[PDB]
């Protein structure tokens, strides 16, 4: 990787550590490229023009395929009109109508940039609404990288999160107890719609857990907040708890509802409308029309096409394939969570040395898979993509067995 | 008009209060349109296709003109390659090199979405760097709408800002005293490069204030942070304190350095590089290429063209024109701050009833000016635009004189 190497030398001079945040390759095998040149459909190309079938989907945003022609057409049409203007475009009204119409629990929407903006807004809203302090979150749940919730706490004060308290995800007793430990002071419960965290097996939400969240919120006046930034529109065409029959008061959305254009949302029921008006949240870029035009067209496609069934079928095929290959090579997998947003670990691999080696070996076959973070399917992944993926993964299992003696854990990890 | 009324009716249903944040027309005279259709150069068109010469410049981002063709071509070129991908584009390196090369105090850059992202990152970085808690800000200075700094505190806890302390802007003794009041506990000083706040006259930064900030930071090891999100690239082609001979440790940038594309930055010296690596900040959209391509082209135009001299000359002409005009009509204006980012109030107008009537009367003449928030000039405003503007302001001054006895203050204000 001549170009990659040049880019990494230069990057370290002018970017702290060469790169930062969730897309940094600091904790990945060294074979993983940091910098890319182009993307299309379900593929990315690194700086040295090596293609990869992309199972990160840009860490969520690529729902329908990179440079999907209908969304790029809608964005083009709005770009001729205006983007970041002295006021929002009229199409802000159309977007809020569309999004509110699709989400059964919601009567209103607010638009922002980052998913962290929507979760932070939900936190402040809930405190305004209830006049209480305590925000309940699941231990280890990722809701953004603000001082109140960032998972690494360099430069974070105890005071930044003194009124955040924790429960065990999928543990109805734990959540009940959390309500009583801060009796009378719960502003909100935040829940992701399933367990989707790094270095950990995924798990679907348990019905009893979700019901208890809704019932405790009901009995106390606390707001139920579903954080759908990650799973939104890959579980359902509505809030990801729709199939449990549990409606939140607020839901947070982002990543993929404009297929890569930067826009996030807070959706809320009429119960929370007054508090939403009382709080002050804004940003320079929150009223920009082009991301809103992309979102309108993405949401239309979500409503009008079998995008969801398509990307689930691709996910299921990959999962079945990997199960068969794992048995054949005698290397047991743990494929957890929904097949369309899979976590694919090795059984009995506590320092991840097997998973790391397998993921790196998949790069050589032109497949990008991730050894510690959940993956994603797009509606642009084809049957041929899955077939070619499985040829790469087959070779990767062989390469891991061939080298098995010499496998090492990642130093930094 | 008719379209505007329909949109406001529809907006109220699906958006809390029908709109929110800085771009809400809540506190403006009712003639101000909320929703727009298009923008080009120095003009915006509301939903009823009425054009205005725009002196808000989208509340800062429109530095070079809406849909500036060279920036749009650079954005097009990148859009054919890739935008939001599994990793950043190689052009992130080019951007960082360019921005670092232009900013004398800076050795590295980090990119995010919101200006609030950059200011929050600088806060967390300073705490990590120093191991101290206290952040010093000027009373009433706007640094974003995060829980630690948001100007309206519905849903905000005392604990959200218990380690933020305040000084009086442009009062060196006040700042020096705030250092001593938290002796050995100052992580950072934040300062905007001039006073630019709503409902208040603007004021340029005093040299002795800026030197005291630098010297107290030098003596204590606190980081000096200049918040250049609003003023950046309308004062200078570097950090807005360049002409005072004062270099900060960190500077925050946003709004206009990609001419409307959503991107913000934190620029830092090597002193702060280790802390920058230690903290965890990220966002789904922070590594998107197309705003970075727009930023590279905007920065080139900033370096290679007389854009700054152009918008300063336009601002200077408008200011001299309005001074002469107001005097002829027997009304005194208070035109404060740089001519290129002016606050234009009336003398002896404590409840803004005069300023509000005047601003409203300007709208009728195809001029968008703001009675409580600073305005902005773009390099796309021409001498003829200013000439046409002064014809409309003439009729506005006459309308104010005519209706003078019947002026009433804004209800909600
Ligand atoms: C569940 C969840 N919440 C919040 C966020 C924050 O979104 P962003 O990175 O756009 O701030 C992410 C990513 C996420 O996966
Ligand atoms: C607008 C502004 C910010 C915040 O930027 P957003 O993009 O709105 O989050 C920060 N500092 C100053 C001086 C500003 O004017
Ligand atoms: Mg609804
Ligand atoms: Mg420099």
């Amino acid at each position: 990787g001549t170009r990659q190497k040049d880019l990494r030398e230069r990057a370290e001079r002018v970017i702290p550590g060469g790169m930062y945040g969730h897309e940094s390759t600091r904790l990945l095998p060294p074979e993983f490229p940091q910098f890319f040149r182009r993307a299309l459909g379900a593929r990315i190309w690194d700086a040295d023009e090596q293609p990869y079938i992309d199972y990160m989907c840009a860490y969520g945003p690529n729902l329908l395929g990179y440079r999907q022609s209908e969304i790029e057409a809608a964005a083009d049409a709005q770009r001729l009109l205006g983007d970041t203007m002295t006021g929002p475009s009229e199409i802000m009204v159309n977007l809020a109508e569309a999004f509110v119409g699709m989400v059964r629990h919601a009567d209103w929407a607010m638009f922002c940039k980052n998913g962290s903006d929507a979760t932070s807004t939900a936190m402040v809203l809930a405190r305004a609404h209830t006049g209480r302090k305590t925000i309940l979150c699941a231990k280890g749940a990722y809701h953004g990288a603000s001082p109140w919730n960032t998972p690494h706490t360099a430069g974070i004060l105890a005071s930044d999160r003194v009124h955040v308290a924790y429960y065990t995800y999928n543990d109805a007793q734990s959540l009940s107890d959390a309500f009583k430990a801060h009796d009378g002071d719960i502003a909100a419960v935040f829940a992701t719609p399933f367990r989707h965290e790094v270095f950990e097996d995924q798990a679907l939400a348990q019905l009893e857990f979700a019901r208890t969240a809704r019932k405790c919120c009901d009995e106390t006046g606390a707001l139920l907040v579903v954080d759908d930034v990650r799973a939104g529109f890959r579980v359902a065409r509505d809030c990801s708890w729709t199939h449990l029959g549990i409606e939140p008061d607020l839901s947070c959305w982002g990543k993929c509802f404009a297929n890569g254009y930067p826009i996030s949302a807070l959706l809320g029921s009429n119960k929370a409308r007054d508090a939403a008006r009382d709080i002050f949240v804004t940003g320079s870029f929150w009223f920009s029309a082009v991301p809103m035009a992309a979102a309108i067209e993405t949401l239309r496609i979500i409503r009008e096409t079998p995008y969801l069934e398509t990307l689930i079928a691709s996910g299921a095929a990959l999962r079945a394939g990997l199960e068969a290959q794992s048995q054949r090579h005698g290397l047991e997998l743990k494929q957890t969570g929904p097949a369309q947003m899979p976590q694919i670990f090795f059984a009995d691999d506590p320092d991840f040395r097997i998973g790391y080696a397998w993921a790196a070996a998949c790069l050589k076959g032109g497949v990008y898979v991730h050894p510690y973070h959940n993956m994603f399917l797009s509606a642009a992944h084809t049957v041929d993509d899955v077939t070619e993926t499985l040829e790469a993964t087959d070779r990767a299992f062989s390469a891991v067995l061939r080298d098995f003696a010499s496998l090492q854990p990642h130093p930094i990890l």
